[PDB]
């Protein structure tokens, strides 16, 4: 089997995608933040503390025939953006693009934080990290990919997200008219739950590439690519005007500045993004400060290859038995 969805922004700043997908019989569409960065699927439900609820589409279970609760379980999850929800389990059937399982752990939100209210776009979460971080207790549960994997064409799924424009999320196969040059595939440590890999480098703009290690993660749940703070200085040193803000967290610079492209090392091959990726607007309506799309990593824990150099490529998250990375070009 196979299936396919387009993904589409949820504003005009990419801060993030949504993807529609079919809870429950009769189906229940809701639009949910494909996050490989996680491993819950959550949604915005009928059980939901209402006034927590403003705009989402909600899950009701109990209009669900194939709805059975998974009786005991309980989820709670926080996010490193300080967000959080939690709720109840039931199992149900759950399509995405043409592509069904059935016994999927749909986790009902009882609670969510004012972050998730307040995004009217986003109906709840598809985790697609690896199984071992799902929040589900006392049985933790799998994600729709490990779930579909085995019924799948080839164990992979790949992500192709859109610059201001739908991009395309596909289960089972490798679409190769949807990108250029060849697919280059880099190893992936599974140690911490995450698609964590090893980049090779970096150049800002034409200037030389650098040789270093970048250990990361691919996380189509975060909005922008967060790297170690002395290739983070290097990058903004190169925009006239840029500074770091500690009252706006993070670094901002004038909107009549042009920023250079950021290239990335994927083995021996190189992913550029191009410099209007990473301009990510005003800092509030009508200022002429502009926030940035790279930002540093310190204090993370971890770097984060987030939706700012995720679309600048066709990215297959291959599932393999020993599983791996490939980036292309498109």
């Amino acid at each position: 089997s196979t299936g396919s969805a387009t993904t589409t922004p949820i504003d005009s700043l990419d801060d993030a995608y949504i993807t529609p997908v079919q809870i429950g019989t009769p189906a229940q569409t809701l639009n949910l933040d494909f996050d490989t960065g996680s491993s819950d699927l959550w949604v915005f439900s009928s059980e939901t503390t209402a006034s927590e609820v403003d705009g989402q589409t909600i899950y009701t279970p109990s209009k669900s025939t194939t709805a059975k609760l998974l009786s005991g379980a309980t989820w709670s999850i926080s996010y490193g953006d300080g967000s959080s929800s939690s709720g109840d389990v039931y199992t149900d059937t759950v399509s995405v693009g043409g592509l069904t399982v059935t016994g999927q752990a749909v986790e009902s939100a009882k609670k969510v934080s004012s972050s998730f209210t307040e995004d009217s776009t986003i109906d709840g979460l598809l985790g697609l990290a690896f199984s071992t971080l799902n929040t589900v207790s006392p049985t933790q549960q799998k994600t729709f990919f490990d779930n579909a994997k085995a019924s799948l064409d080839s164990p992979v799924f790949t992500a192709d997200l859109g610059y201001h424009a739908p991009g395309t999320y596909n289960f089972g196969f490798i679409d190769t008219t949807a990108y250029t040059g060849s697919i280059t595939y880099t190893a992936v440590s599974t140690k911490q739950g995450f698609w964590e890999w090893t980049s090779t480098g970096y150049a800002v703009g034409s200037g030389t590439f650098k040789s270093t290690s970048i250990d990361g993660i691919a996380d189509t749940g975060t909005t922008l690519l967060y790297l170690p703070a002395t290739v983070v200085s290097a990058y903004w040193a190169q925009v006239s005007g840029a500074k770091s803000s500690s009252s706006v967290g993070g670094y901002v610079f004038p909107c009549s500045a042009t920023l250079p492209s950021f290239t990335f090392g994927v083995g021996s091959a190189r992913i550029v993004i191009p410099g209007d990726y990473i301009d990510f607007g005003p800092i509030s309506t009508g200022s002429s400060s502009c926030f940035g799309g790279i930002q540093s990593s310190a204090g993370i824990g971890i770097n984060i290859f987030g939706d700012v150099a995720l679309k600048a490529a066709f990215v297959v998250f291959n599932g393999a038995t020993t599983p791996t990375l490939g980036f292309a070009s498109k």
